[PDB]
């Protein structure tokens, strides 16, 4: 059985960014030299989300607004979590909305994806370096 | 090592629907002749969802309202993803809340499941052909 | 090809509840002399989750708050699958936002997690005995 594993790592400008990640694991999978089996790929952090949808900007606009209404980041003061001066309890719940993680078919040597689909990396608490997992197991 | 590959199509009468797969996936594990593994079913489509759960019609009347509370369909101007004339941007954010996938053990040639949990389909933006991967690993 | 499965039973005290899982989990991988896979961990009920993130009080109740907001226990009328006498809807839309399972990479006979991943069993309709699948496939 073949396995592979890598980390990517990211240090956002921003707080709260969206990076399209499909290319980065498409070359995982060439180099991994796996034709058939399943990738994982995982936010290491408990503030951020690996998904999978549309790479377009109103969407993207959308989510954010979308997870500001679900999850405030603000007032800090309403959530217990940030009581000891941490400000990121609103990044635990976006990232809990978005996902921890994608399984994604490998076959044929390639993501066996839909025509839209696009992996992202979604950053709730960014501008420190944070990681996502890349592990693929088969042959 | 085994693998399995199918995907399954569906065009719904209407724009939202559940559907029970389960059965098709038992088909998949039974013809894969996989005894122990891991199946990944996920929609290929970034509207739509699989996600296990009860087949009740009582709670898939909740799930609908629930989403459509939490990420409603209308007014459409709402979202910047439908500002060129699409109209489903309500449909990627229903399917974040139920999820893209699911991954489910085989153990002894079988679905490895709890007594009332159930596969499904989950169309936000149905009316069109959409499908579901299956893909199982093992042995 | 290697493979472990293993049964976590619950029998909470309250209604909800969230139980780190991770030195469990830590024991399956152990045992199961696996060097490199993939570790599903799973809810086998339709009503909780398993799920990744801080082992923090006040986290925990923050979950707990935004869970009542999202998906409110009561009134127990408000929901159709409660119309013959259950009262857990709810408990089926909370294990929706917190996910019904988390996928986790072997790497090194070690779950392969960033520095504050931690496994829980979120419990969100108790008293009663439950039950968590733990699948771990790889050599
Ligand atoms: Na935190
Ligand atoms: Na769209
Ligand atoms: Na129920």
């Amino acid at each position: 059985m073949k396995s592979y594993r890598k980390e990517l790592w990211f240090h956002t400008k921003r707080r709260r960014e969206f990076i399209n990640i499909t290319p980065l694991l498409e070359e995982c999978v060439r180099e991994s030299g796996i034709k058939e089996g399943l990738l994982l790929c995982n936010a290491m952090h408990i503030t951020a989300s690996v998904f999978i949808n549309d790479d377009e900007p109103g969407l993207h606009h959308d989510f954010e607004v979308w997870l500001e209404k679900l999850a405030p980041e603000k007032p800090y003061s309403q959530y217990k979590h940030n009581d000891t001066g941490e400000d990121n309890a609103d990044a635990h719940l976006k990232r809990t909305i978005m996902g921890r993680e994608v399984v994604i078919a490998i076959t044929d040597r390639k993501m066996d994806l839909g025509p839209w689909e696009q992996v992202f990396y979604g950053e709730f608490d960014g501008m420190r370096p944070k990681r996502v997992l890349v592990k693929i197991i088969g042959e």
